[PDB]
């Protein structure tokens, strides 16, 4: 059989049946005779390709397969790869290389030093030394992406390899099962469980790997047993806990001092599936107060090594959450009281306050809606105001790289055609991957895009205000017509200048047949 | 003085007065107190930032300075950087890093292993070990970008460094003059000149570094003296020669066999300012036919090393072109035989043949117009049908990475406000960096964008055919309304469905005072 | 406190008390005021420094701390690092950098692009962005080296950092405990155990990570329960099983076809703590023969991904071995019968056959002796003739890089003062790290070095025969006097041109209280 045929067999055997791509000549010999059982999702720029794939992978909890064009295409996607690294997204990124005979002379489209291009943003990066090695290399990519801690990988393939003969011993690859579903040994796990049982005032902090593992329900049981308040770790890329459950306490501020203060008085803090911690703002202070001990369960050795405090256990989040939830004692302590619902903010007939927008989404959106956040200046409000009962309900750019949410929302909606996806996106952020709108239109993926238009890079303006930095250029983005941009790519567009228009647009969008963009006039 | 003050002084003293950027929090400490003698050019996505800066650098023939946001911003620009590497564009790329106190924990926005991120697409990548070193690092970046062979460099700076004290000895950096304007020693140069004078049937091949060096006029004189046919090297990022001058033979096809055939019978082939060669399609054959020797003059040791044939000389293209032009003897040989005229393809009343588009542009555009090309299936015809007689009249993505021409056209037009820029871009290519349109509107940069809309990735459909490849997905791009995209970003838009609308649209565009986009309905392949 | 004092405090708190180094001016600010609770072990060249630390780490089963001089010193050690990578040795490699103020001008002894220098042979490689970060970076280094899969790490430190003020919050690093002692979840472990219980003809293959984990005894119990033959995986850097135990079947040949033939008719092959597989010679064929299924337990995701056949589980070897050993049922099958004793080779009164050397060693050496192998051409014979009953009894260069055995034997002897270390090295290999001898002399480390002098690169000469390769230069190394070399570095030296002198030299050597080298005239 050919490398071509063997590789598609390996993919399908390993559960992959979709290719997210933007095509090129180095990739045609891979894409020719495209298997009918495979689906190809085209996007018009590679940041969009990767972002869609990323949303798909994250929501589906399985690897996604990407096909890019040489160095230029790979390059266009490297911002998106920065997010994917930080979210542990299992992405198999393949790029076409020139024919081996023309690599030496560096003909046009030659990916020079190809494996180094995507570093340091990939778990594994590789170009095979012969055509017959390609299926084995593809097998390595699949598993490296899929093993804890999950993340993106890179495979570069000379386009003349595909038509060559595959090693018949490659059949050994098709059905390999590789597991990293592991948990702490019995002896040490017992020691951990006793420490949890003995805590007089425990707290739990959850990160994105909990939602990726679908460990949310186990985490709920664990919290209910320990009678423990539950926080989301800072700079949250996903939502790992029902936000109206009694133990929930919200999103932790991304600051060193703020967090040690929040945790003051808690004798044991159990962190699951988070870096410790993804701080952001300068907020110097104590990592922890005396009296607080921290214990981290992470799937990522890199996270365990760099935590500035606490003990760490490196293991699968699914396996560990389930074990803990089922082993700890039911504490007789009082179950935490649910946090008070957010207070309504006075809204005039002027421009919308973000608080108003989120309140209104909460009232109108389905219970199983999925939200995406690319409105940096309104994240705190969004966390306080949306009731997210179910797993897989929130995605935001894990590395802070703009250009994630608009394409990722399309990927998520493809992964979950039964759950209404709603992407809330700043006017500044909307532009980075604006062409992804075309894929929603073309593939009939009915994502709803809510553009928060305040004419500025608002978070930046605020920060500038905090540093008392004057004469900063480039903070204002006037003069974009988002309804026209939507029409450009074939997506239905609506506008909302006040709350009542917001209500009507959301009503129309929820019921519309295709994707819908709503441009919302908000206050800076 | 602060690192901030010292850095800005270094920059102005080294001739930089423009920052192309898309700002972020790590860069705020650098952008604050923005000096009145600098201008900032904002663009909405980093591929656009770098593309605009790239066009500006190439047309102005001077380094351009860029400021991006950490890893994500840098990442978003790495396609553009791929082109800049191949074009030898002198781009100084700076990106903000987390405050040093928070790098260890890898706080959000931390550029991990920052210097490795843009490798291998940069001549130099670095993060300084202390705040006081920033100015020195910046100086290294300026000179690494500017020395032959020019190209992009990268510097990562922790945002807390800017307010720190700068080494007082930094002042020695301000007026540093570094030169690589060098040519072959007299002895060996004379041997080269003798070889040219002795050749019975010399041929000249010119690459983009000729136009970068503004050596075009010197190459014209060289070609005339030797009465030599002049090619442009394949996959041309620039135009190094007047395309209707009698020596001009055309753009070489990017094929090994094709090129060796074109050079058949030429005893000495002189290549100047090109890789040998930037082939593309698979065209197996001889690199050179027997009886033909090749001598390459390149500014780039990497090009000299990888050439599969020929002698090479690594030197400044400007200095070598000038010396050779003035040293070689005047041959009494006959000039090359006149090239035929391109056919006027019959045009019905419907969608436009690209040949029609190019013939019309060439009839209506000013003699000093500057074209950009990201209409990939139409390149051959474009080169056959446009008379480009002046230096700096053509730019195309040097690494074949789409998303170059649209922003680059804005930067070129910014660099040359007296010459009308006309960017010819396929409907597929138009999307990669569509948001650059906003920069043209906001700063009122009057670039003309001609979108060739055939509804497909035409060059890919063609290659799929040649390869006889069936059931290739993803080659069609229906359903994009470029007039609405234009409106979206505040750019005037026109539509041209036939020849008469094309003429009328171009006439209005050429008169217009701001940027203008024309969507042209072209024939489908 | 200073970065210096805070860093030594971290070191001691994390169990480190020994520094293996070859000093330089960038390192003097670190080495000054050397704590009284630490010892420094000097060697004269950096490949020796690392080899010795490597032997020490592997034997002690704990990380080893190393301090080298900038780029040149690091560079001299990079062959030693190749071996340490392949053996998963937990080595913390520190190197001094120029003072921060001079790095930009690239003063002499600046380590340029320092973190890239030891790539790709280290798990983590880093230069801190500030002095106050050094302790934290050291903590990262300690934990990245020590987490499964263990391996070498690199940390570069500008020499001016040590006298600067530390971060007061560094104290949170001192007592961090980081575990990767994990095993497969109960449900999937039960499935694995069932497969093993149900197999009709199992086989077990053990690699070096078994010996690293001190899982040998659990593996013995597992083999005994399952009544299964036990191989050692090819290219063995350690001995994971008692070699005269009845299940033991020896070292597998390092070939694809040789291995599938060995495993033919074994329905389930369980591999533990080995790559799958470290083949060497070209020996094309089937990875497995039909009817064999393979299950790999590895501590290393990179091993699991690259196996061309079988299933894998990525987990701690110690935890998994112990679990399986205690869960599997006692098979009714008959316990495998021990391998026949090695036949005595005809030995005349001249130069020694290697077979004769090993029998003599085996007959004279103490039961708890530890051997090291750097005699490539006699590896097979060695495994068959040395009775090794105990764990930690064998070390050979895991990446095949010469220069390991001599210094590593010194490290091992330092780690195991009550066990006699005997290094068997070829006259060719002896030279690569000859100066390590001095360290043994200076610290009175009583290793025994047996040099097998045949005046040629025997393995190469042989290979050349199988390649039918004529006119290969550089295969012969005549004219080396190893006794004078030993004397050169202060080590007592003996000779053995025949069996009789071999016996007497060995008796002397074993009695010796200091190091002893024995030059032995072997055939070929
Ligand atoms: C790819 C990328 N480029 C630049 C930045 C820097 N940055 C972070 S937030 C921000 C402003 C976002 O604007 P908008 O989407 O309007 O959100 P708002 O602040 O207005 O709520 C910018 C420019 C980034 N994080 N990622
Ligand atoms: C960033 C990037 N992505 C993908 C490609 C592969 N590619 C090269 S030409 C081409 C088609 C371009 O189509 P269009 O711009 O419409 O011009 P046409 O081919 O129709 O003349 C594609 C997809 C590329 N060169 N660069
Ligand atoms: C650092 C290094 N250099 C070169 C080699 C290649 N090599 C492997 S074995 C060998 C010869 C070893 O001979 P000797 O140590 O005398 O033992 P013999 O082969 O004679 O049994 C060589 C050169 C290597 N493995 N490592
Ligand atoms: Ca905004
Ligand atoms: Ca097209
Ligand atoms: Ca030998
Ligand atoms: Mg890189």
């Amino acid at each position: 059989a050919s490398v071509h045929g063997t590789t598609y067999e390996l993919l399908r055997r390993q559960g992959i049946d979709t290719v997210f791509g933007n095509p090129g000549s180095n990739e045609l010999p891979f894409l020719k005779d495209f298997p009918e059982d495979f689906r190809y999702i085209l996007a018009l720029q590679e940041a969009c390709v990767v972002g869609i794939a990323d949303g798909y992978a994250q929501a589906s909890r399985k690897p996604a397969f990407i096909n890019l064009h040489s160095a230029a295409g790979t390059g266009n996607a490297m911002g998106a790869l920065s997010n994917a690294w930080n979210s542990h997204s299992p992405l198999i990124v393949t790029a076409g290389q020139q024919t081996r005979a023309m690599i030496g002379v560096e003909a046009l489209l030659t990916n020079v030093d190809a494996a180094n291009l995507p570093r340091p943003l990939v778990k594994w990066s590789y170009e095979p030394a012969s055509a017959a090695e390609v299926p084995h290399a593809m097998s390595r990519a699949i598993h490296m992406a899929s093993m804890a801690p999950q993340g993106p990988v890179y495979l570069s393939v000379p386009y003349d390899d595909w038509d060559k003969d595959a090693d018949p011993q490659s059949h050994h690859l098709f059905d390999r099962h590789v597991s990293s579903s592991v948990r702490l040994n019995d002896q040490d796990l017992d020691i951990l469980v006793k420490a949890l049982n003995s805590a007089s005032n425990p707290a739990i902090v959850l990160g994105p790997d909990v939602d990726a593992a679908n460990a949310n329900a186990d985490c709920v049981m664990l919290a209910e047993r320990l009678k423990a308040p539950v926080w989301v770790a800072p700079s949250a890329p996903r939502c790992p806990f029902p936000t109206r459950h009694p133990c929930f306490r919200g999103l932790m501020p991304a600051g060193i001092a703020a967090i040690s203060q929040l945790l003051e008085g808690h004798d044991v803090v159990l962190v699951i599936g988070a870096p410790v911690f993804r701080y952001h703002q300068y907020d110097p202070g104590q990592y922890l107060k005396p009296g607080t001990r921290l214990i981290s369960v992470t799937c990522d050795p890199l996270e365990a090594a760099r935590a500035p405090m606490g003990d760490a256990i490196v293991a699968d989040i699914g396996a560990m959450a389930s074990a803990l939830a089922n082993l700890v004692e039911e504490s007789s302590r009082q179950l935490p009281t649910a946090a008070p619902e957010p207070a309504k903010v006075d809204q005039d007939a002027g421009r919308l306050h973000p608080e108003t927008v989120f309140d209104t989404l909460n009232d109108m959106a389905p219970e199983n809606a999925i939200y995406l956040n690319e409105s940096t200046s309104t994240t705190a409000q969004m966390w306080q105001r949306l009731n997210m009962r179910n797993p897989g309900s929130y995605y935001a750019c894990a590395a802070g790289g703009l250009g994630f949410a608009l394409p990722a929302a399309i990927g998520v909606q493809l992964a979950e055609p039964e759950r209404q996806v709603i992407a809330v996106i700043g006017d500044g952020s909307a532009n980075y991957s604006i062409s992804a709108l075309w894929t929603a239109a073309q593939y009939n993926i009915p994502t709803i895009f809510v553009i928060m238009n305040n004419g500025t890079y608002g978070a930046l303006r605020w920060f500038a205000g905090v540093l008392e930095a004057e004469n900063v250029p480039g903070l204002d983005v006037p003069g974009i017509d988002f309804r026209a941009l939507a029409k450009g790519y074939g997506v239905q567009a609506l506008k909302a200048d006040n709350l009542e228009q917001l209500k009507g647009s959301l009503q129309e969008a929820l019921s519309a047949k295709g994707p819908v963009l709503i441009e919302v006039s908000t206050v800076s």
